[PDB]
């Protein structure tokens, strides 16, 4: 039960494995080149059109029965973090081999013509710039990433070069709109939503908008013997009661998430009431104006909070995306997929970001998620059972026949 | 008497004077020499009897009129940490010396004798080890420190050998719980109680007894897009709300103070729900038994919202230290002392120890404290006004009288 499918996760996964069992794969190395190459042979295999574009994004076609029709595109990524799993990013990539293949074993013809793309550099560890392939293919990848440099120092620019890629081509490597019928991605969830629920996949409604909002909060440093808890400005203290604010807003919508997860503390000892700490908000949800409208909520209630306790607190924004909603056809194709099959259809948000968000501006997308097993997401226990990868290689499937269809 | 206080700091105040812009003043070095030759000359000019002990602790006798009787103890430290004010240390010194030289210049005599007293390293700068002196002459000073070693790796011992002063005659230094009536010291507050109090002068009460508690929170590392807030288990938001009760509960009595100071996250990301926090709380009161309490109510509080949260707090006691009063008698002379002047008595406690915990032992101690700039010390920035200290000192003289009759 999804055979071919499983047995080309675990083959690949062997493709930079660590003693750990997972995986790291960065961009422009030996490792992801291997890597695309097997992704290639298995191209092949399924009859397809295999060719990289101008990022090094890694296209398969199957030839519609229209040769000038509209194109229909599915993928994810083949890099990975550090530690990795061997879900994140292949199973997207994999499963969409996986649907053309079928169809050309079954003689199947359809209008639009199918590409499987994998996308150069989605998790952004190499240069610490992420989603390199998609901005490309989108036409958005702004000059500033290729002047960023990895830890060995070599830039994106002088990567591209090693790999026979002039960036002054890499417009080339657009898609102008209307070209593309529309983007579908399967990808793990990533967390728990579904396993709770106990169905193998989900239908993603849209991908969340996010803020990185870090807080600055300065007092005064004093030793904790000498400083009455009376005189106090104890910025610590004011930290704590502000973290609260945020869980307590962000619980508020049943909506949106809300989490600190990093938080530094100057000077740092134990017994001197710090200066300084500081700390970033991450912050996201599916509407734009509930996201914005909970971040007033927190600022307002930081705001006295500060005022009360004699502090000082200033933030900055760090980071903005702004929502994107997966199309109706996209949905109302994964629905129908779903029924079809005898699937439930289960609607969900994803709260990570993807590949798909980058094609937007370009073609209406959509996404299809598969439970992830407690939820773990890029590490080494990253794990989608068998059976669950074939559910949403299913639907894919039936997801990718329909809008391919004229 | 004022200015002569005055003059003297300053004049002292230049003996390590560093471009730095404080005062590094290091034992058994050269400006350690330079600064009690410098001290022992103002002693002399008072017209007391002169000597150094087998520790090198520097005293000025004035004769009382019993010889026999038990002494009356005034001093402080002449010594340094490495970039520090040129309050914290001679103040006491210099002010013990005002008095018994305005003694005698009036016509003063006291059935007990008075000696001024410089400790030898009260600051512990050089070897690690603190209040070298004060031990010596309590009877306390552990034979181990004579190993205890220099950053430029010369031993104790070696230093001592070194000034010429005969380790194996240490013990020598020592006197009786008979042989000494008080103790009073003349020290800077090195807080801002004095300061929003409105008051140049208060009297020390004690240091407060001490608890250091780890806590390590333990929760489920996660992704903060992918998991939704009702399914998370956050040790952070936890931690906070543990920081929060800490707060409640010291404010609550009114005598004891809480601190957070350091807080590690693992593993640090932005985007990642915590799997663990620790921070270590600092908790001090006056009456161990009052702290006690408050590390009950807090320990409690905590295992309830880590029963509620679904996480694992972990406390740990690092160290414990008990509480030291300052004797009534003493305060009864400094309380006294402000009334004559007709300054208000204010009690506070002491942050830190100073040469008078290594006195409890043999004697009576009690402390009186001036108003310190901004609270600020052990650093250049350390500043009091020259009435402060006058008052102070005047506050010292009647209560060396006091403490002086018979
Ligand atoms: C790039 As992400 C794992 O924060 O959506
Ligand atoms: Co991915
Ligand atoms: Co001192």
């Amino acid at each position: 039960q999804g055979e071919r499918l499983w047995q080309r996760l675990m083959e690949l996964g062997e493709v930079g494995k660590q003693p750990s069992g997972g995986v790291t794969r960065l961009s422009f190395t030996a490792e992801e080149r291997r890597a695309k190459d097997l992704v290639a042979s298995y191209m092949r295999e399924a009859g397809l059109f295999v060719y990289e574009d101008a990022a090094g994004n890694l296209i398969g076609r199957k030839e519609g029965t229209n040769p000038d029709a509209t194109v229909v595109l599915v993928g994810s990524h083949l890099d990975s973090v550090y530690n990795g799993g061997c879900f994140d990013g292949p199973l997207g990539v994999l499963a969409g081999v996986e649907v053309v293949q079928t169809m050309n074993e079954h003689g199947v013809v359809t209008h639009h013509p199918i590409e499987v793309v994998a996308f150069t550099d989605e998790e952004g560890a190499r240069f610490r710039f992420g989603m390199i392939g998609s901005r490309a293919m989108a036409g958005t990848l702004p000059p500033e990433a290729l002047e960023c440099r990895d830890a060995e120092g070599i830039s994106l620019a002088e990567a591209m070069k090693q790999a026979g890629l002039d960036p002054d081509r890499l417009p080339q490597a657009a898609r102008k709109p209307g070209t593309v019928k529309a983007y579908v991605e399967l990808h793990i969830e990533q967390g728990r939503v579904l396993e709770e629920t106990g169905l193998p996949v989900g239908i993603v409604t849209g991908i969340a908008g996010l803020i990185w909002v870090k807080f600055t909060i300065e007092g005064k440093a004093e030793h904790a013997g000498a400083t009455p808890m009376s005189l106090r400005r104890d910025p610590m203290a004011a930290a704590a009661q502000i973290i609260i604010v945020i869980e307590e807003e962000a619980r508020r919508t049943g909506t949106t998430v809300g989490t600190v997860g990093q938080l530094h503390v100057y000077p740092g000892g134990i017994n001197v009431i710090p200066e300084r700490v500081e700390f970033v908000l991450d912050l996201r949800d599916l509407k734009a104006e509930v996201r914005d409208q909970v971040w007033k909520a927190i600022a307002v209630r930081a705001e006295t909070i500060a005022k009360e306790r004699n502090v000082r607190v200033t933030t900055e924004r760090l980071q903005e995306m702004p929502p994107v909603l997966c199309s109706d056809e996209v949905k109302r194709a994964a629905e129908a997929a779903c029924q079809k099959l005898g699937y439930p259809s289960f609607w969900l948000p994803s709260g990570a970001a993807h590949d798909s968000v980058q094609l937007a501006p370009i073609c209406p997308i959509g996404m299809i998620f598969v439970r992830s097993q407690d939820g773990v997401s890029h590490s080494p226990a990253e794990w989608s059972t068998k059976e669950d990868c074939a559910a949403g290689a299913e639907v894919l499937y039936h997801t990718v026949w329909q809008l391919a269809q004229g």
